[PDB]
């Protein structure tokens, strides 16, 4: 399983931006997935998640409201819609799958993965 | 904050077994992980645990060598890592999986990340 990030790059304040991470080896349909951020300086934060038919989703409430994610199974693709963006919402974000638990080692789960990351900085001036 | 404990130096061949509590987060409410990053090497997934504790994940390259377990009456989870080899050495973080919602308003607690504590394989 392998995931690759797409979309960051520099926006001024207030912009909107659309990441997304199209998933090769298994398909994306097998798994929840979810991004997480690591600001300059700071530790790792949870951003958002979503169940593998998109019924359910995670929002930190750092970004609640203005940020939207989403999949798109037959593409093997999940997006994460990212709108009026603030200079605190510059960091790398990471796609990553989230883990199957299994009660014993009776399961036969595809790996879980992370992303190599695509920075998102939001700046001006 | 969740705070990791129980790492630092070891030699190879080794066994550690790191430790995550919590102030302000009731872990036993928690699906809980271990994420890992060597240094030079992106984040990957070591190990999670349900909530209850009765089910796992162990990463292809730790399974059979790692156990992850925990203790709801202290609130604590643990990663006991065996074998461990110059590959392991890392910064191990511990974090809570977030909670999905079916809908909107759901009234699951924010997930959180741990700061993460260096492992050394060395001799």
């Amino acid at each position: 399983v392998q995931l690759v990030e797409s979309g960051g790059g520099l926006i001024k304040p207030g912009g909107s931006l659309r990441l997304s991470c199209a998933a090769s080896g298994v398909r994306l349909s097998a798994y929840d997935m979810a991004w997480v951020r690591q600001a300059p300086g700071k530790g790792l934060e949870w951003v958002s998640a979503i169940s593998s038919s998109g019924g359910s989703t995670y929002y930190a409430d750092s970004v609640k409201g203005r940020f939207t994610i989403s999949r798109d199974n037959s593409k093997n693709t999940v997006y994460l819609q990212m709108n009026s963006l603030r200079a605190e919402d510059t960091a790398v974000y990471y796609c990553v799958t989230l883990p199957d638990l299994c009660p014993g080692d009776n399961c036969t789960y595809p790996d879980a993965s992370w992303g190599q990351g695509t920075m998102v900085t939001v700046s001006s001036g």
